[PDB]
This record gives C-alpha cells, sequence and structure tokens, in this order.
C-alpha cells in the first residue's frame, strides 16, 4: 500500500541518456566482461541530472578504483567539472545523496545496475530532478 504515502519522487529511475542511447544486452556484455577483467575496480556512468546547471562532463565512463570514496570521487568530477570551489555538488545514486566515506566498491556492491554499472547523476541542487 504505498500509493497512500508520498514517496517524493525517490522510487523512480534517474534518467540515463548512456541507457537510452545503448541497449541493455550491450551494456550487460559491456559490464560482466569488465567485472570479470578487473575486479578491483568498478564501472561507473556519471551523468548530470536534467535540471542542473552544472558544467558539463566530457567523459561519462569510469572505471574505478573499488577502495576510492565517494569523496574522493567527488574532488575528482569537481576538479573535472572545472567547478568552483564555492559552488555546490550532489551526487545520486537511485535518487540519494550517498555518504562521503563510503567506498565506490561498496556503493557499487550495493546500487549496482542490472547490466553491472553504477549510475551517479549530478547536479547543483540537492533534489534530484
Amino acid at each position: 500500500g504505498p500509493s497512500d504515502f508520498e514517496e517524493l519522487d525517490l522510487d523512480g529511475e534517474m534518467k540515463s541518456t548512456y541507457k537510452e542511447e545503448h541497449p541493455f544486452e550491450k551494456r550487460r556484455s559491456e559490464g560482466e566482461k569488465i567485472r570479470k577483467k578487473y575486479p578491483d575496480r568498478v564501472p561507473v556512468i556519471v551523468e548530470k541530472a536534467p535540471k542542473a546547471r552544472i558544467g558539463d562532463l566530457d567523459k561519462k565512463k569510469y572505471l574505478v578504483p573499488s577502495d576510492l570514496t565517494v569523496g574522493q570521487f567527488y574532488f575528482l568530477i569537481r576538479k573535472r567539472i572545472h567547478l568552483r570551489a564555492e559552488d555546490a555538488l550532489f551526487f545520486f545514486v537511485n535518487n540519494v545523496i550517498p555518504p562521503t566515506s563510503a567506498t565506490m566498491g561498496q556503493l557499487y556492491q550495493e546500487h549496482h545496475e542490472e547490466d553491472f554499472f553504477l549510475y551517479i547523476a549530478y547536479s547543483d541542487e540537492s533534489v534530484y530532478g
């Protein structure tokens, strides 16, 4: 009975141009192969939320050391966006902001999709939209 509960759109699928443009069969094949070849790294797709007003990421596909913390990945992306120090940046995994002390391997292990990719959306806003 979640119909009588407000879920704040935290149950919806975050948009991904990557998923819309590449068929699941090919994505899953690639993610399974990359996980088998590089077990101590995890594949991550990083894309802008639709309403974000923030610098673009030239490259969206990352193969990340599993022990890299979310905070470290955060600062790396801030630098690659060329974001000013005083400007805000938020990550969302399935619409919720992850802890910066988690590792990317943990994030992947708990939240990767059935194509074996972890999807992260980023925005200047604290709510995904």
